[PDB]
RNA sequence: GCCCGGAUGAUCCUCAGUGGUCUGGGGUGCAGGCAAACCUGUAGCUGUCUAGCGACAGAGUGGUUCAAUUCCACCUUUCGGGCGC
RNA sequence: GCCCGGAUGAUCCUCAGUGGUCUGGGGUGCAGGCAAACCUGUAGCUGUCUAGCGACAGAGUGGUUCAAUUCCACCUUUCGGGCGC
C-alpha cells in the first residue's frame, strides 16, 4: 500500500472543490445558491464533529458532560454532535459551536430572501413556536416589571394562548372584527384597551400572522404604530409565515413604520424538519441577544442540524422553487375547491387577505340532527385525510381557565361551520387531487345517509363503524 | 418469485420471536434485563414509525403542519419520527404517541432502579435540566401567586441559578456552612430565611444533589421536613444524580419523611444521550401531570428516542453494570489522585458525602505571582484533559445582576484553591490514567518554570505559547 | 406503557397497506409498477433479513460458515444479508441456513427477467443474476459449454476492441478466432462470409460457439444477430451474444429477440452496473433454452455474494417499471440532443458526424482535421478532456498497436486495422441528463480551440 | 459564519490526529495494532471515495460507464464507491477514472498479506483479495494454469467432501483424480503412495496440479502439505492449496510454511468469510512467486466488485492486529472448552469424541449407540438440532451416496467409503462465544434424551 | 426454537392445606427445660444508607378484592405432550 | 478541472474619466424647439404589496471611509497565460 506521492497529490486535490464550497460558506455565511451534493455535506458534518472534545482521538474526560454515547445508533445518527449547543479559550464544542453559528447565519439569509430584508438578528432555539414565544415574555418581565397584561388579538390555536399563561402572564383577548367573511384585527378595541389598562401595566402585544382562515393576518402596521406610541413592545406569532411573502412583507413594513420587537416562526411549518425548534428573529440586535441570554443552560443541537442540513442541500434555489410551488398549490387547491363547494351548493369563503389558508362552507350539513358536520371530519380522517380541519358552531372550549365562545373559530358567532384546508410548503398535486376526490365522497355519504382508492374505503367503512 | 407458502410460514416465524420481545416491552413496560439485538431494535422502531400519518401509504395533506421532510438524510436519522411529541380518537401521531409512552415508562423504571422506588411519576422534556426547573417554577406560579422568592443553598453553577430568574423569581441564596473539608446545607439559615420573608412568598425551596466537590448534596431529608412544615413546595435539582445510588436515596428519604413536590434529571448525563433532554419526576402524579400539561405546544421527540434507543439496547442489565462500574472507577480515581497529590505535597480533599466529585488541593501552586492555577487549567485543556476544572481563590462574577464571591467554590471563602475530577457513567479506566499522567506533566512544568503521549505534548507546547 | 386495543389495531392496520405491496411482490414477481417509498422498501429487506439463521434471536454456531459478522458498519450496509446466495453444489438452491437469502435470490431473478421483457426480449425464457461482471460471466458461459462438445477448441468472434469480452475466451482456455469487420459506409459491420468461411475451415465440431456482441462503440454497430443466428442453427453451433449494455436500447433487445425467433441464440449476457445504475461487479446470464440456463448457474462453484442483487433489488423497487421505462424514454431523447449538438459542434470545426445510423448507442466524431503526426493533438485531446472532467470520451486515435494475451491488435480502438481517419466517442447511456451533454459540448469546444491556438 | 483563524487553525489540528493514522496506514500498508475509531475510518473512507471520478463535483459523462447510481441507499451503503476494482485488461492496474478505488484495493491487498503474515505464513511473497468465493477461486488458479500445460487433463485430489471444491475443478474443464484417504486410527489423512502412484499411472505431463487441502472437517485432518510439496517439486507439477478456513489456524498457516520451504506450493486459496468475519462472496489468493500470482490476477477478465474489499478493509481497520490476534487466541481456548464440554456430554451417553489431534478446527463425536435402520435417529438428529435452533453442526451417517457433477462417491460427508461409525461435527471457528458452545451442548443433551425417550 | 398442559420465583428445610392475616406434618440448626428420645422457643436472603449497631425497603412483574401464600394474566425456571432443513 | 493576470455584475446604449454625490465623448428611443442636420429635455430592470395608479425596497456579496461607480477581499461572467490519465 505504499502510495505514490501523486496518489497523495490527487487525494488533496478531489478535496480541494469540496473545501471551495465550505470555505464559501464559512466566509459570507449565506445560503449555497444551489443545493451541496451529500459528499460535500457529510465531508462539512464529519469535519465539523471532530472538533468537539468528545470526538478528539487522544482525549480523556473526568468531568459529568463529557458526551459519552452508550449506543452507536445514537451517535452515528446525530453524526457525533453529542455536547449540544450554548453560550470561550477552552471550547469544549467548537464544532458545535460553529455549527450553531452557521446555522442562525443561514436562516438569517432565508428570512432576509423570504421578505424581511431588514432584520438584524436571529437564532435556532430547540423549542416550539410556543415555549420560544413563553421566552420572549419571560425576557420582557423584568424589562416591564409592573406590567401583567398580553393584550391579544383572538386566534383559537392552543399553544400561542398557552405561552403567555405558563409565562405568567394574564391574556387581554381582543374580539376580531367580522368584515366580508374575514375576521380582522380590532384596532379600535386594541388601543382602548391599552388606554383602559395603562401601557405600563401592559408587557406587550401579542399579535399573529399566520392563521388559518376565515381569520387573516392581523394588521401589523397599525398595530406597531400603536405600540411605538405607548412605548410597549410588540410580539408577533409568525409560525408558519416565512413560506408567505404577504406575511413577511407585514413584518417588514411593521417594523418600518412603527415597533417589532420580535417575530418568532416554526422551523418544521417553514423549513420540512421534524418538529421540536423555532426561529426568534428581531430587528434590535441587543433585545435578541438579551432572549438568547435568557435561556439556562445547554440546549439540544438537533433541530439546527436539521435545518444546517436542508438548506445546505435545498440552496437557496431549492427554497426559492418550494415558494413558488406553494403560491401555484394554493390557486390550484382554491379553483379545486370553488369548483367542488358549486356541486354541493357551497361556497369557498371569500378570504383573500389570508395567503396560505382557506375555508370551504358547510351550511347544507345538518349537524344539531345528524352531527355530520362532526361525522365530516371523521370520515375525512378515516380515509386519510390529515391537515382537513372541520370547524363546527357552538363550539364551548375551557383552556387554561379560560372559556372560548365558538372555538376553533376565532370568534364567539361565526355565520356558518366551515372546513378548512391550506397550502403550505411541500404540497404536492396529488395532495389536492386525493383530498377533493374523498372530500367528495365523504359529501356523498353524508347527503345519501339522509336521502335514506378502494381499500383506502374499505377500512374507512371499518373505521367508521367501530 | 412465485414464493411457497413454507416460505411465508418461514418469514411470519421468523418475526415472531422479535415480536415477542416487542409485546413483553408494550405489556409490562419494563425494561429489558438484557439489551435488545440491534435488529428486533430497528424492526420495533420501524413498526412504529409507519403509524403516523406522514408514512402512511394513502395520506394526503392539506393542513400546514404535516410531518413533511424535504431531506432524505434528515428523514433517515430520525427514522421517520417527524411529528414530535404532545397531549384522541383522531391521532395525527399515533406511533410518536406511542414512542413517548414507552419511553417515560422505560425511564420510570430505571428511577426505580436507580434507588427511587416510591416515584409514581415522570416524563422527558426535550430540554436541559436548567429549563426544566423553570418549567417547574412556572408552574408554580399560579399555585402560589404571592409569592416571589425561592430559597436556594448556593450552588455555582449558571445554568440553576438562572433558572429561577428566567422564570421571573428572586433567589434567596442561602450560604453553605464549612465543616471540615465539606460545604454543606446550612439548615438553621434556611429555616430562619423562610420565617423572615413568611411561608405564603416563597415559591419553593431549590435544592441540589449532585454537585461538585467541596460541596455534597443537600441535607434533603432534613429541608423536607421544613418544606412539609411550612407548607412550602421542594424542588431538587438532581441533575447527573441517577447515576449515584446515594443521591437517589437521599431522594426517597426526603419523600418518606417529608415533602419533595419533584425531582429533576440530565438526560445526556446519566444516560450518555446528546445534551438536550430531561427527566422531572415526583410522587405527586396530579402535580407532575401538572407540569407537563403546562408546556406550551408540541414538542422535539429526539431526546426521547435516544433514551428509547440506549435503554433497549443496554437493558436493565447493563445500566446496572455501568453504575458498579461508576462506584469502581471512583475509588480508583480517588486512590491514584491520593497517590499522586502526595509527590507534589497537596492532598485530597476529605469529602466522603459526595460520592462522584472529588477535588485535590492547590496550595504549592502560586497563583498571586506566576498564576499558575489559571495556567494548569490551560495547561491540562491544551493537553486534551476535558472536565478538569480548576477552582482558584477569590474569584468575583457576575450572574443575571447577582455578584458572587468565591465563584466555582460555592463559598466565599474557601481555604484554598483545588482542581476538580469525577467518577460519571461511562468512564473507562484509561480516562483516569491518561488523566493522572498528563495532571503529573503540567504539576511539573508549573514547579520547573518556578525553579529557573509524545504528539498530545507537541501540539500542547504550540498552544500553551500562542 | 399502555398498549391499548387501539394501539395493536393500528400498529396492524398501519403495517397492512405496506403488506399489501409485499404480498403483490411475492405472489407474482413482478416489478412494482410504480416505485415503493423508502419505508416499504426497508421494512421488506429487515423481514427478509430475519429468516436467515445467522439473525435468529436464540441461535448458536458451531460451524465454520455461521455468518458472523465483527463490524457493525459491515453488517447494516448490507442489511445484515451475510450468507450469500445459493448452496455449496447450487447457487439457486434454496439454503434452510439462509432462507431470507434465498428468497431475496429468487425474487431478484423475477424482477431481472420482468424487466428482460419489457426491455424487448419478450420471448426470453430464464435468466439469473450472477455476482461477477460481464467479462467473467461470458467465462461462464463458455465454461459450461466445454463439457457439452469435448472436441471444440475456436470460438469465434467479430472483432470489437474491448479488453474483458476478448479476455473472456482467453480466460476460458479457448483460442479467439477474431474475424475482421466490413466498411460499410462509415459503419463497421459483422463479414458473414468470412464468418462462414471460418466455420467450414475449421469445422463446426471445433467451435465451441460463435461470440456475438451487440452493444458496442461507434462506428462499430451491432452484430448481425439473425444471420449468425441462422448460421450456428445450421451447423449446430452455439451462439453467445455479449449484449454488455444493450438492455437499456430496445433495438438491441429487439435484435436478440429476433435472432432468437429465426435461429439459434443460447444465452445472452449483460452488465448489472451499465444497464441498472448500480455499482460495478455484477451480470445477468439470459436465453430461451430454460434447462441449459440452469445448467450454467449449476456450473458456478460454492456460494456467492447477495450484494449486486441487493444493489438491483433496491434499484427496481425503488425505481418501479414505470421509472426504468423512463429512463429508457430520456436515454433515446438525449440521444436525439447529443447527435444534434455533435453536428453542430463539428460543423464549426471542419468535421463531421459520422454516418451510424445501426447504432443506436455510441457516437462518433471526426478528428481529421487535427494532426498527430505534426502536434500529437489526437492525444492529446483525450487527456485534455479528462483535466477538464469530462469521462466517458473515448478518443480513438490512427495505426494504435495493442497486445492483449498476447495477440497483437492493429488500429486498436478501433475495431479495424485501418478505418479511414480518427475520431471522438460520445454516448447516450442510460441516467444521462442535458447538463452532460452541454457540459461535454463547451468543454470539448474549449479543448479544439486551444489545440488550434497552440499550433497557430 | 464569523470562522475567526480560530476556527480554521482548530479545524486542522483536529483532523491532524486522524491524517496521522492514515499517513500512517498509507506509508507502509501495515495493519494498525489498535484499532481505529468509528470516526478516523469513515473520514479516510469518504476521503478515498471524493478521488473517484464519479464523485468529482464539475463531472460530465458522456459513457457508458459512468458510475451513476439511481438509488440513494445504493450509494450511500457503499460508501458511494461504485466503479469496482481493475481495469478491462487487469483488475491490479490502476483506474483514473477511479483513482479512489484503486487506492482502497491497494490497501486493503497489503493489510490481508500483513494478516496472512502475523497468521503464519511469514514467507508469503504475494495475494489478493478476488470478490468470488474459494470454489470459484480455485477454478481462477487452474484457469491459470492451463496455458502453463496444455497437455494437462487432471487434478490429483485427496478425497474431502465439499461439493465447492470438488466442482471447482470440473468447471475449470478438468477431471479428478479422486485419492481416498488412509484411517489412521480414527482420523483420515493423506495417502502418499496412491497419489505418487497416480503420479507414475497417468504421466506428470498429464497432470494439471495436485489440489491438497487444509481446514476440513473432523475426522478428516490437514493434507500432509510437506511430502505433497515434495512430490510436486521432483516431478514438476503445480501444487494447489485449499486453505478455505485455515488462515484463523496458526498450525495450519505454519503447515503451509514449511510446505513452501521444502517443497513448491504455487498458490494457496483462503475464504474471506470464514476467516474475517464478513458476508460471503470474497477469498484470497496467495503464493510465494510474486510473478505467479500477479499471473492468476490477469487472469481475471474485466472489474470486479469492491464490496469484498471494503468489507474486510473495514473490518481490519476496525479490529487492528491486536483484534485480529485476540480472536484467533480465543478460538484456541474454545477449542479446548468445546472439546472438553463434548468429552463430558459423550460419557454421560456411552460415546466418545474421536481422537483427531492433527485437526485443530473441527470436532467428531461418535453417534454409535443411534440405532438408524431401527429408528431413523441419526437422520433425525440433525433437523432435530436444527429446529433447536443449532447451526454448523453436521450429523454424519453411514453409507450415504452422494452424486456430484456425474460423480457418485459413497459414504459421502465421511470422507471415506466406509468409515466404522456415524459421527457429529462441532466446530470452534473465530468469533465463537462461550455462549455458543453452551447452549450447543444444553440443546445437544436434550436432543439425545428425546431420540432415547421416542425408542422407549 | 415454537405450540400446548402443569407445576415454579424471595421468609431454616421440606410436604400438605388454606382468600381472613397463614396453618401443621415431618425434618435441620441454634437455644433452654426434663443421651437416644423428648418438651418449649427461635431461624433466612437481597438492595440502599451507616465506622458501627442498626435504619429504610423488597417476596417474579402486574391485576382483582376491605383482605391474595391462596384467585387472574404475563414472565423466570422446570417437568410433560407435540412439531423435525 | 485547478493555478495565475486582467477585466466583469443591476440606472437607454456604449466609450473614457473620477473617492466628494458622478462626469462627458459618441450614439438610440421618446418628447418638444428651430429633413439631413441641429438645440433642449427625458429614459431602464427585479422582488414585494396593491383592482389600480402607485407604495416599500434592491445595484454581485461584504469591507474601509464623514463620503465608494471610484479603494480592498471574495463571488458571477468572461478574456488571457499555464498544467494534460
Ligand atoms: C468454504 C469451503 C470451500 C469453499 O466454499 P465456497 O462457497 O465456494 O466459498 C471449499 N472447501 C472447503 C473445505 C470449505 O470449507
Ligand atoms: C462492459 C463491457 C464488457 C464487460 O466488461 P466488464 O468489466 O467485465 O464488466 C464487455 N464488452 C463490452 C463491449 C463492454 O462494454
Amino acid at each position: 500500500r505504499l502510495v505514490s506521492p501523486a496518489y497523495v497529490r490527487q487525494g488533496c486535490e478531489a478535496r480541494r472543490s469540496h473545501e471551495h464550497l465550505i470555505r464559501l460558506l464559512l466566509e459570507k455565511g449565506k445560503c449555497p445558491e444551489n443545493g451541496w451534493d451529500e459528499s460535500t455535506l457529510e465531508l462539512f458534518l464529519h469535519e465539523l464533529a471532530i472538533m468537539d472534545s468528545n470526538n478528539f482521538l487522544g482525549n480523556c474526560g473526568v468531568g459529568e458532560r463529557e458526551g459519552r454515547v452508550a449506543s452507536a445508533l445514537v451517535a452515528r445518527r446525530h453524526y457525533r454532535f453529542i455536547h449540544g449547543i450554548g453560550r470561550a479559550v477552552q471550547p469544549k464544542a467548537a464544532g458545535s459551536s460553529l455549527l450553531n453559528k452557521i446555522t442562525n447565519s443561514l436562516v438569517l439569509d432565508i428570512i432576509k430572501l423570504a421578505g424581511v430584508h431588514t432584520v438584524a438578528n436571529c437564532f435556532v432555539v430547540p423549542m416550539a413556536t410556543g415555549m420560544s414565544l413563553t421566552l420572549c415574555f419571560l425576557t420582557l418581565r423584568h424589562k416591564r416589571p409592573k406590567a401583567k397584561y398580553i393584550i391579544w388579538p383572538r386566534i383559537d390555536q392552543k399553544s400561542c394562548f398557552k405561552s403567555m399563561i405558563t409565562a405568567g402572564f394574564e391574556p387581554v383577548v381582543i374580539e376580531n372584527v367580522l368584515e366580508g367573511d374575514e375576521l380582522r384585527t380590532d384596532l379600535k378595541a386594541v388601543e382602548a384597551k391599552v388606554q383602559e389598562l395603562g401601557p405600563d401595566c401592559i408587557l406587550c402585544i401579542h399579535s399573529t400572522t399566520s392563521c388559518f382562515a376565515p381569520r387573516v393576518p392581523d394588521r401589523l402596521e397599525e398595530l406597531a404604530v400603536i405600540c411605538a406610541n405607548y412605548d410597549i413592545p410588540h410580539i408577533v406569532n409568525n409560525a408558519y409565515g416565512v413560506q408567505s411573502s404577504k406575511c413577511m412583507h407585514l413584518i417588514q413594513q411593521g417594523a418600518r413604520v412603527g415597533r417589532i420587537d420580535a417575530f418568532v416562526q416554526s422551523l418544521d411549518k417553514n423549513f420540512m424538519v421534524p418538529v421540536g425548534g423555532a426561529i426568534i428573529a428581531g430587528f434590535n440586535d441587543s433585545f435578541i441577544q438579551e432572549i438568547s441570554k435568557m435561556y439556562p443552560g445547554r440546549a439540544s443541537a438537533s433541530p439546527s442540524l436539521d435545518v444546517l442540513i436542508t438548506l445546505l442541500s435545498l440552496g437557496s434555489n431549492g427554497y426559492k422553487k418550494l415558494l413558488k410551488e406553494r403560491k401555484e398549490m394554493f390557486s390550484y387547491l382554491s379553483n379545486q375547491i370553488k369548483k367542488l363547494s358549486e356541486a354541493y351548493n357551497e361556497r369557498l369563503l371569500h378570504t383573500p387577505h389570508n395567503p396560505i389558508s382557506l375555508a370551504m362552507t358547510l351550511k347544507t350539513l345538518d349537524e344539531h340532527r345528524d352531527k355530520a358536520v362532526t361525522q365530516l371530519g371523521s370520515m375525512l380522517f378515516t380515509r386519510q385525510v390529515s391537515g382537513a380541519r372541520v370547524v363546527p358552531l357552538g363550539s364551548m372550549q375551557t383552556v387554561s381557565g379560560y372559556t372560548f365562545r365558538g372555538f376553533m373559530s376565532h370568534t364567539n358567532n361565526y355565520p356558518c361551520a366551515y372546513l378548512n384546508a391550506a397550502s403550505a410548503i411541500g404540497m404536492k398535486m396529488q395532495d389536492v387531487d386525493l383530498f377533493i376526490k374523498r372530500l367528495d365522497r365523504c359529501l356523498k355519504a353524508v347527503r345519501k345517509e339522509r336521502s335514506k382508492d378502494v381499500d383506502i374505503e374499505e377500512m374507512a367503512l371499518k373505521l367508521d363503524n367501530a
